[PDB]
């Protein structure tokens, strides 16, 4: 009771961790554990108190090791900090060794060292423990310096029962039977790393493996699935051979372990050496899995294997620069997939994700990509689309402005100079300046330190393009925007070129008279282009004549930007429906999915406001544009991957709004699969549509719930859950959320997926927002504040409100909560989403009733 000696969230810099040794004896029978942390520290200045991070620990002994003395420990729970009062002052340059012995519980949630139970194929209950330490949960398990810049080497010693296999970051040195009959395994010392990338797993698993030039790649899973792990190994082996070639640095360890965990809230984690996953994101079966499920296992493996360089070998100094980890990993994920997995058309997801990140970055709720964070909530809210898909778009803009070979050299320089060290945003731009003349550092200062993105307005007047730049915002700093443009002349000849606008306005000369100009080729740039109308009509005439003279990316780029500029008010909504009246000649996915998104959004807003005959007049006119392409659809799994994704988009659009005979066809496919008893093989491209039509009946909804609790595909289960949660019976909708929240028949990791599916359609719109409000603090006690789960639920329960009544309701609810809860950007964003729904409906409702 001597006054905690530190009042700042961030630890002192006086003492640095040098070496860590943590031995743990978890039970999982008792769901408690006992741990011993021995930390080698260096004092860089005179010190009287070691300030450490510790959350949820009963300490029995703290000690120093010429004399072995006991130390006093104090605790300031608010900041999750413990202070160790030194017996004699610590001096600079002097190494010391502290040992803390403590007890704690295994956790209730998916964060920290956590445990769960699963029933086997034999009705056998088997236990499992695992770790999720990013962002700030390693202080739950071992007293540590829980800040990423305090890199160190780690020695894990885990005591286990013989039936379990204990995995960790490093390979096992050896395992000895102790006098208790229990085994204590020990792992080789680690590379210099962050505490959040530490990981240990305890559970009954099996493995399939292959050696790549000294590294044994191992994919684990619980034994009833080990045949379901072949696609992951080969993809891991192939993507491993790709990343060690492009980055020209090798995976430094001898084990690349990928584990499929039954209860995990995120899709995956990059824990060095031990990559954790969700069983749905790593396993795959040719017979029960979509192309979209295969297009996620290859994606998620590429994302976390690129974190082994971008995030583990090179790590950010503070969470303000999380985009240097997650934005590089997203970039390298889609870069890998365009080179060695091209036929999956992974660019369509990357393109679609950028459309959605730009809508959120257009709001005043947005922030600079690298902006200061201090609280735990702010650190948890950095795991957002901006850090992932705006960082991956800054890099895609720089790779396409510079050569693809100059980009590679900045990567090789930056990974070598900063290996096993911390980095900030300006360290990367310096690596671009050494391989280039160009001041990449000032070119990227406005894309990193200002919020939003620019709007390039474009006018063709003779043989010159006039270009001006503005911030894309509705109620000053300029950007060094690399412009690209393609143009066609008197002849079908198409010319591509590039420029850099660093001033408010500019002029480009064209050495020919042109038929039309298209700026931002394939949207390699993070900006929206608005044209003058004589230049917009040129692009709309061409679309109505032969749209295939433009790329798939460029035609989805125009659909997105035209509906986006129709909200800010720069264009009339009639103009965006003018454009998409060309879709009678479109049969490629990306433009169709994007037109279907905008159509479905306007339909989902109008329905809630009671305009049901206006909403159904919109879905049938879009159905009439796409009617030829929908009726040629086969209820099979035939075609290329992108043609398979288009098959499910067109049949889900048709069946969700009861258009055509499609629901009659899906109901027959369901009624045969049900008479089978779940036996008849269904094409994986029509399963969700089939299950959704069957779930609208009490027989099919009840049959489908019996398959949920009995089938072993966690991706066909995710397809049945969408059908169940798309019921029109609000008592069934309500019972699905209440069970996921409590963990009974649906795991709590699907609650956000349920709340999302429920709140999107008319029957459960109010039920979902009410359940979130009423159970708000149960959700905050399972998913940390600012987490992706909490951000996904706030956005998807509120984004379809469009009345001043709902704006004050949502605002007043969050004001009744903590200031930290109110100041979440996901909350401020949700409010702004609502405000823009009100304005869009006053501007474009009397005329949209005219066009329709
Ligand atoms: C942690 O401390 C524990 C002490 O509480 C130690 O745990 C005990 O270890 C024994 C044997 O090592 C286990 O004995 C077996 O457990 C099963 C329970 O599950 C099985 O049966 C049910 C019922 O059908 C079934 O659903 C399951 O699938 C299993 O088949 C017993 O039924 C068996 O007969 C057998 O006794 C204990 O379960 C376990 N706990 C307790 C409370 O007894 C543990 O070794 C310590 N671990 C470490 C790392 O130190
Ligand atoms: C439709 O399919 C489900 C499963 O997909 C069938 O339920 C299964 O019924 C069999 C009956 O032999 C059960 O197998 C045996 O269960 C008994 C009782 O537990 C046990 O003594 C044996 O060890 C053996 O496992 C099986 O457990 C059960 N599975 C489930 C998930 O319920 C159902 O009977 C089928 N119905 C029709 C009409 O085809
Ligand atoms: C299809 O499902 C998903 O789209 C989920 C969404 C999601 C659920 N939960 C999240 C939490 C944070 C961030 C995103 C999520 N995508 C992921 O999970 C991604 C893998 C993708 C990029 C292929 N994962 C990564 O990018 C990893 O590298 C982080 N470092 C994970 O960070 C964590 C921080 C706090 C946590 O509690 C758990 C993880
Ligand atoms: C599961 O993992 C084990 C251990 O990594 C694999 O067995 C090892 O295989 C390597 C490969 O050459 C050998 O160097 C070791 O001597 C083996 N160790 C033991 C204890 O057998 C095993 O092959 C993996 N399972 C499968 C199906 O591949
Ligand atoms: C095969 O193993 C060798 C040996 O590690 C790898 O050679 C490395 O190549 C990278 C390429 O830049 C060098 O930076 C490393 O220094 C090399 N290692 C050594 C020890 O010299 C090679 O990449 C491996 N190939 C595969 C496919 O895994
Ligand atoms: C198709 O029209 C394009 C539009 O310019 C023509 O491109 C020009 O070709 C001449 C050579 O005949 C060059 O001197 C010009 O510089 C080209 N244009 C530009 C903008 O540089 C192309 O010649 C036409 N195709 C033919 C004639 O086959
Ligand atoms: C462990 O669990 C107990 C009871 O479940 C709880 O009261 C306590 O705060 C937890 N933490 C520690 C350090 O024991
Ligand atoms: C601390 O350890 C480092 C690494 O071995 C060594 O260079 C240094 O001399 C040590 N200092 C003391 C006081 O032990
Ligand atoms: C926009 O955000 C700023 C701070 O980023 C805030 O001061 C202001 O109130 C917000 N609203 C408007 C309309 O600018
Ligand atoms: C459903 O409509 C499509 C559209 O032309 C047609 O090809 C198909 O034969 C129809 N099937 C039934 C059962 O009416
Ligand atoms: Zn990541």
């Amino acid at each position: 009771g001597k006054l905690f000696p530190w009042a700042q969230i961030r630890l002192p810099t006086a003492v640095v961790p040098l070496r860590y040794e943590l031995s743990l004896h978890p039970n999982l029978t008792s769901m408690t554990f006992r741990g011993s942390v021995t930390i080698s520290v260096q004092a860089l200045q005179v010190t009287w108190n070691i300030i450490l991070h510790s959350t949820g620990h009963n300490i029995s002994r703290v000690t120093f090791m010429s004399q072995e003395k006991q130390a006093e420990i104090l605790e300031y729970a608010y900041h999750g900090q413990i202070a160790i009062v030194a017996p004699e002052a610590l001096l600079a340059g002097h190494n010391y060794t502290l040992k803390i012995e403590y007890s704690a519980n295994i956790s209730s949630s998916y964060y920290g060292f956590y445990g769960f139970s699963y029933t086997d194929e034999s009705n056998e209950k088997k236990y499992f423990a695992a770790t999720q330490f990013e962002p700030l949960a390693a202080r739950s398990a071992f007293p540590c310096f829980d800040e990423p810049a305090f890199k160190a080497t780690f020695i894990i010693k885990i005591i286990r029962d013989e039936q379990y296999t204990a995995l960790s970051n490093m390979p096992k040195k050896s395992s000895v039977v102790l006098d208790d009959g229990l085994v204590q395994d020990e792992f080789s010392e680690s590379v210099k790393m962050s505490t959040y990338l530490v990981a240990f797993i305890v559970g009954e698993m099996k493995n399939l493996s292959q050696d790549v030039n000294g590294t044994l790649v191992s994919i684990y899973a619980v034994p009833e699935k080990i045949g379901q792990v072949h696609y992951a190994l080969e993809t891991t082996v192939k993507l491993l051979e790709f990343f060690q070639n492009y980055f020209e640095i090798q995976y430094p360890l001898k084990k690349l372990d990928l584990v499929a965990i039954p209860d995990f809230e995120a899709g995956a984690m990059e824990n060095w050496g031990l990559l954790t996953f969700r069983e749905e994101t790593l396993l795959y079966d040719s017979n029960t899995s979509s192309m979209a499920d295969r297009k996620l296992v290859t994606k998620i493996i590429a994302h976390e294997l690129a974190h082994q360089w971008f995030g583990n070998l090179v790590t950010m100094k503070w969470w303000n620069d999380l985009w240097l980890n997650e934005g590089f990993a997203t970039f390298m994920e889609y870069f890998s997939l365009e080179k060695i997995f091209k036929e999956l058309s992974s660019y369509e997801d990357f393109l679609d994700a950028r459309f959605k990140t730009m809508k959120k970055d257009s709001l005043n709720s947005s922030h600079p990509i690298s902006s200061s964070v201090q609280s735990s909530e702010q650190i948890e809210e950095m795991f957002d689309s901006l850090s992932y898909f705006k960082g991956s778009s800054l890099l895609l803009m720089l790779k396409t402005y510079l050569s693809e070979d100059v980009f590679q050299h900045a990567v090789v320089l930056y990974l070598h100079n900063h290996s096993y060290a911390s980095i900030q945003s300006d360290d990367l731009w310096d690596s671009f300046n050494e391989v280039t003349t160009l001041d990449v550092k000032r070119m990227m200062k406005t894309w990193t330190l200002q919020k939003g993105f620019p709007l390039v307005t474009v006018q063709k007047k003779g043989k010159e393009l006039f270009i001006q730049q503005e911030r894309f915002f509705l109620n000053s700093y300029l950007w060094h925007i690399p412009l690209s443009y393609v143009t066609e002349g008197r002849n079908y000849s198409k010319y591509q070129s590039v420029s850099l606008l660093d001033k408010k306005s500019g002029v480009i000369n064209l050495t020919e008279e042109v038929l039309w100009v298209k700026v931002n080729i394939n949207m390699n740039g993070y900006y929206i282009v608005h044209y003058a109308d004589d230049d917009w009509e040129a692009l709309i005439h061409q679309l109505k004549i032969n749209p295939y003279v433009l790329s798939d990316k460029d035609r989805a780029n125009l659909i997105n930007n035209i509906f986006e500029l129709a909200g800010l008010g720069k264009v009339p909504l009639k103009r965006a429906f003018d454009l998409i009246n060309y879709l009678g000649n479109e049969n490629h996915t990306a433009p169709i999915t994007e037109a279907l998104f905008q159509t479905d959004l306007i339909y989902n807003l109008l329905e809630k406001l009671g305009y049901m005959d206006l909403a159904s007049r919109l879905v049938t006119r879009v159905f009439k544009l796409l009617q030829n392409q929908i009726q040629q659809q086969t209820w099979t799994d035939e075609g290329t991957p992108s043609m398979r994704e288009l098959r499910s988009a067109l049949l889900e659009f048709a069946c969700t709004h009861n258009l055509g005979n499609c629901s009659t066809t899906a109901m027959k496919l369901f009624d045969d699969w049900m008479a089978s008893n779940g036996t008849q093989s269904l094409p994986t491209d029509v399963m969700t549509t089939v299950f959704k039509v069957g779930a609208k009946t009490d027989k099919g909804w009840s049959f489908l719930l019996g398959k949920y609790i009995s089938i072993g595909s966690e991706a066909e289960k995710n397809k049945i859950l969408e059908a169940l949660a798309s019921s029109e019976d609000v008592r069934k909708l309500y019972w699905l959320m209440k069970s996921s929240l409590n963990g009974d028949n649906f795991r709590t990791q699907k609650l956000s997926f349920i709340i999302r599916t429920v709140g999107r359609h008319f029957p459960g719109h109010l039920l979902a927002w009410d359940f979130v409000k009423e159970n708000w603090n149960k959700l905050v006690q399972k998913f940390p504040l600012g987490s992706y789960t909490i951000q996904n639920i706030v956005a998807g329960s509120t984004y379809l409100f469009s009345t001043k009544t709902h704006l004050s309701e949502v605002q007043a609810f969050f004001e009744n909560q903590s200031e930290a809860t109110f100041r979440l950007r996901c909350v401020q964003e949700a409010l702004e989403v609502i405000q823009l729904n009100i304005q869009w409906m006053e501007k474009n409702l009397k005329s949209l009733t005219w066009w329709l």
